[PDB]
DNA sequence: GCCGTAGGGCCCTACGGCT
DNA sequence: GCCGTAGGGCCCTACGGC
């Protein structure tokens, strides 16, 4: 791995560290091979500050730095053992290249201090614009980032110890309340380097990238950018449900290299549970092929799988096309994408989400559509509304697995706070067998719990006693039966007494630990379910706004088109005579302009009339799409003057959204 | 890894052999998990016809399968500890899935003959049409494949053992020219008998490998995986004048349009025709880490983009203009080129080399200047001799420059497609200092891993092999150029120890040329001037294509502005035939009637934008009419006399020749 | 130790002909 | 034991909450 230096005269010689191999082969073709060594590494490094020692110490790159550097580390440290006297970190310049500085800046402080105090370790600078350094040609790597002559390297500098110690431990501890309040202080939501500086600043950067742009959902769409961008993507290329399916590969490779410049795994996997109806539950993929299953089996490999969207998500892109979100430049600029999407249906809270961030995450539950969009009525008529009020249509969750939720005072809390837990139990009966022998049957398992893993751990409780009266354990799923786990139980032996005991010691039973965060105005917040949808109303009354805006403009436009078009039809001899006497397109348009007092939008639709819009009746035509229009402006005018009719047409919107895909209540909330 | 059944009643138990958790997932979702088992392998399994015994025992998917069979194998083999009565291997439904079914069958009958007498060996029959049955819904899976009740099994059946031997030994025997001629004599372009099974789909896989895969056109000199990945870099405009273009993208397109095979094929066989050291002229234009002389590997395909290059416009360029044939990709749903029109002689002057089934090819690169001359010999004497073309075609020339020692192996190449030709790095002694010397090398063999030659160096020093070598290093840079430095004992004689590391060493390596490709798309060894004859035939065609395709294109727009220049002659009694029409069809049917015109020239003045009608632009109608009466007969006059037609092909070779062809890089020592 | 978006990479197989 | 198109697949790391 290490392509060491030719020459052996440390003081000369300097250590460049990169991420991987992509990396490191445009660095070792571009370096300078006497003096300069190169150690790819492979991604993301342990933090050792969250880490024993043990497993410090037989991690392989940790231990590949500590063989390559020859100092050793911590009170074995020896500076004059150093094979290099200069350390260079050069990891890719993107948010996660910082946050691998970081820790790589983590490990060289508590392990190997005074390599950093006699000034041997460094940062380079290589160009942003890369998604790495190997899309980087080997000889523009060499002369903006590791050329001597006109490279600028940061010697990163010990001032503080007594600053440099809670700087590490804050920001790469275990605690992380004190590394969630340095981000709240510091966020702000819109030649040589001072380590304690160089820590706060990467590491925030890298902090609120993945907040605000990576594993938390935005309360108007409930969407990730990852999930967004390939709805988008499928939606740019027409992936409507009633076309044919699409190849998986060229879905991910077109959402890569026009919005989301990262791993091509991340946009895939994120596509696959978008399709799959144990993990969703309103499924916003259609997928073709192999897509994984409740065992935790992976999708089949990407160039196997096909893909479209599914009917309810042309529902989160409906009027994307009519200036009703912010479209924003994309990571290059040789693109648009939307910032958010219409999304007609409250997606947050009918999927969930679940995401780590970096001092903090998320945990919300899926629901019913029927009830939330019944709960977004409701408040629509009564802005004072209570939670509990909101639950008289909004029970609770609705899981895709279906299964039980015991009580609801979990669910009230959580609703009233946005945090509480809830208690998932699976579907099961008892059942006679045969013989006077039973056996308990399961159907419906918790949401996100893993059924081969759930089977297995039952398996390991008998087959370490840890539970009494199980004779056989078999899983009996199939497509034609359904889900159905077996679990017989010894003639004579109590069988719900096992039931229960299999509940309190395997997943049969798991919490769902419900931690409602979001982004509202792109920064983190902790909702409740009122203003979860009360944000989610302001989005729909702002979509359709600036719809009917869109509407309007784009009917005066086209009412103003007809007019020169009649016109241009009424006095057709002498437009055409114009046109032929105007030796160029600019001196018929001048013309036309004037003698017929029409606009240069007119006079140009009038160039661009082609001879068979002459025909006899084209002249009707044109003045009963004018009348239509005159009418079309008018009821557009009439619902953005009146805020209760549009309003209305918001809630006549969603209702039919609820009669068309709005279902049954999958899991049972059971009270006592 | 087994996902095995609740039963353990061998009798009604079966297992399914799968060639990975793609199919894996698709195959257990869809299984009755009562009595179906499922083993998912991964891919193409250990031949162990040609294996020796430990290793056979040693690797893990031969080892899990009788573990999961639970017989054992040979002489300790019992058919009583069976574990299932119904072996069933399901591979995919393409070539390389009944690969991996003769691969089985070659395990199964060497290893566990008796499981085959007994029955037990069956053959499923997923559908056609799917890459994989990972690509296949669960439930689609079941019932075409392995419902019982719609199944189509096949069982195995051994008739004659004697047969049965010869037949493995020679489809999966290490002797190939047995499996050559089987090739050769048989080359075409329920219950089942384990010898006919073999026999059909070993063939199947070695005719997909010959004619789609691993060897060369003699048109165009690409295999089917670099021709679709210069087509889709076509049919996207990613030409030089335009921005690179994402690799994922390029690989994503290709795979899903016309290369049905993994990525990781796609992707590096990309890679390699953007390396100035694989390819003598470079066919991608890449940006970024596109790998090394070193073996390193390029960087993964989401850090890399790339585009065409120049000379590769000269491949692809008037494949619209009906140069050349298209045919239905895999599926039906798209089109793609059977050859490109290649304006270069592109098998010479990159080469070749591909492992296929029961032969081989290996081609070296060639100087383009030297190509084109001899292809223009070629053009004015059809009797040319091998020897007047090596006038103009000294011999192989290699990206990496070196020399070739000596001319016997190249024309022996030349006359009969097969020799032995001996490069040699470029190597110079010179003085270090105080009466010390060192041996300097700067141009090694083509295809020879700089690295690994300098590690075998090191090798040979280390174990006291050579002597007189003092320290080594490859002083090689981006800026500086390969440099290795071979320090030299004082008072050493330094030729001595160059002599000795051109025998002990690849610092001089032998490329074996073996000159086949496809003609009429069947494998053929040919010689030089076979290979010239083949390219300047495509030319004469391509070129006649293109000035036959330029004729009716010409005469279609030309009659269209006939149209157009009656309509302008009489615009008032157009306008008004228009207008007095209610609907299009009537004014098309009037402007017909009334000024003698074709459906065609009445859709055209119809579709005729007011603009059209201002003084500049009825001049533009009239010049382009009158430039394509002058452009047609141009193109009647190169149509009605071969010898114009050819010395057009010469003069366009020679414009190729003049703005690509460049120096020869490798020196051909006597 | 899992949930799900992120960083990063390696090793087994067939096939022929040359060493 | 390499070369170059093919079949196939796994493991380590951050991050929070429980
Ligand atoms: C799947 O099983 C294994 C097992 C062990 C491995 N060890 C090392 C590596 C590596 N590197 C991989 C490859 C893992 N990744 C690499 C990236 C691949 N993706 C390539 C790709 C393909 C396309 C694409 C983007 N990326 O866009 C359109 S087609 C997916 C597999 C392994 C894969
Ligand atoms: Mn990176
Ligand atoms: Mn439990
Ligand atoms: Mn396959
Ligand atoms: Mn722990």
């Amino acid at each position: 791995k290490l392509a060491d230096c030719s020459s052996k005269s440390p003081e000369e010689c300097e250590i460049f560290l990169v991420e991987g191999d992509s990396a490191g082969g445009s660095t070792k073709s571009g370096r300078d091979s006497r003096t300069q060594a190169i150690l790819p590494l492979r991604g993301k490094i342990l933090n050792v500050e969250k880490a024993r020692l043990d497993r410090i110490l037989n991690n392989n790159e940790i231990r590949q730095m500590i063989t390559a550097f020859g100092t050793g580390i911590g009170g074995d440290f020896d500076l004059a053992k150093a094979r290099y006297h200069k350390i260079v970190i050069m990891t890719d310049a993107d948010v996660d290249g910082a946050h691998i500085r970081t820790l790589l800046l983590t490990f060289f402080y508590r392990f190997m201090r005074p390599l950093i105090e006699a000034g041997y370790v460094y940062i380079a600078q290589p160009p942003t614009g890369y998604k790495g350094l190997g899309e980087m040609n080997a000889d523009q790597l060499w002369e903006t980032t590791m050329n001597p002559e006109h490279r600028a390297l940061l010697q990163v500098k010990l001032e503080d110890a007594i600053e440099a110690d809670q700087t590490f431990e804050m920001l790469m501890g275990d605690v992380v309340e004190n590394r969630r309040q340095f981000i709240e202080d510091n966020a702000v939501y819109a030649n040589e380097r001072n380590i304690t500086s160089e820590m706060r600043e990467s590491f925030l950067d890298y902090a609120m990238s993945v907040i605000v742009a990576r594993a938390l959902p935005d309360v108007r769409d409930g969407l990730k950018p990852v999930h967004r961008r390939i709805l988008y993507g499928l939606n740019e290329q027409g992936m409507t449900p009633d076309k044919s399916y699409k190849k998986s590969a060229r879905i991910v490779g077109d959402v890569m290299g026009k919005y989301h410049p990262h791993g091509d795994s991340s946009i895939y996997e994120a596509m696959v549970r978008m399709a799959q109806d144990f993990s969703y539950r309103y499924p916003l993929v259609d997928g073709q092929g192999n897509f994984g299953s409740m065992d935790g089996d992976g999708a089949a490999a990407m160039r196997f799988t096909e893909a479209r969207m599914t009917k309810i998500t042309l529902e989160l892109l409906r009027d994307i096309n009519k200036d009703t979100i912010d479209f924003i430049d994309n990571y290059d600029g040789n693109e648009r994408e939307p910032s958010v999407l219409p999304a007609r249906f409250p997606n947050l809270l009918a999927n969930g989400a679940s995401g780590i961030a970096v001092g903090m995450a998320t945990n919300i539950p899926p629901h019913n559509l029927t009830e939330l969009i019944n709960g977004v009525l409701s408040l629509s008529k009564n802005p004072d509304i209570s939670i509990a009020e909101l639950m008289e249509d909004i029970e609770g969750p609705d899981f895709p697995t279906a299964g039980l939720i015991l009580g609801k005072s979990g669910i009230r809390r959580a609703y009233e706070t946005g945090r509480g837990s809830i208690q998932m139990r699976s579907r099961a009966v008892i059942e006679e067998r045969g013989g006077g022998r039973q056996r308990i049957v399961v159907t419906e398992i918790p949401f996100q719990v893993n059924k081969a893993r759930m089977i297995e751990k039952i398996a390991e409780l008998v087959r370490d006693k840890k539970i009494d009266g199980i004779t056989d354990l078999r899983d009996e799923t199939s497509l034609r039966t359904g889900v159905r786990v077996v679990i017989d139980v010894r003639k004579d032996a109590n069988a719900s007494v096992i039931l229960n005991n299999l509940y309190k010691q395997t997943p049969l039973q798991t919490s769902f630990g419900v931690n409602m965060i979001a982004l509202v105005n792109g920064r983190p917040k902790l909702i409740n379910l009122k203003e979860a949808l009360v944000h989610y109303l302001e989005h729909q009354k702002t979509v359709v706004r600036r719809r009917t805006q869109y509407n309007l403009r784009k009917a005066k436009d086209r009412a103003h088109i007809l007019e020169g078009l009649r016109i241009a039809l009424d006095h057709i001899d002498e437009i055409i005579s114009t046109i032929r006497e105007s030796d160029t397109d600019k001196v018929a348009m001048e013309s036309l302009q004037q003698r017929f007092k029409l606009s240069e939008k007119q006079a140009q639709a009038i160039l661009d009339m082609r001879l068979r819009r002459l025909t006899g009746l084209e002249r009707d035509k044109i003045e009963a799409e004018y009348n239509e229009l005159l009418n079309y402006i008018s009821e557009l005018e009439t619902i953005l003057a009146d805020e209760e009719v549009l309003l209305q047409l918001v809630r006549d919107e969603l209702t039919e959204i609820r009669d068309r895909f709005g279902d049954d209540r999958r899991t049972e909330i059971q009270l006592g």
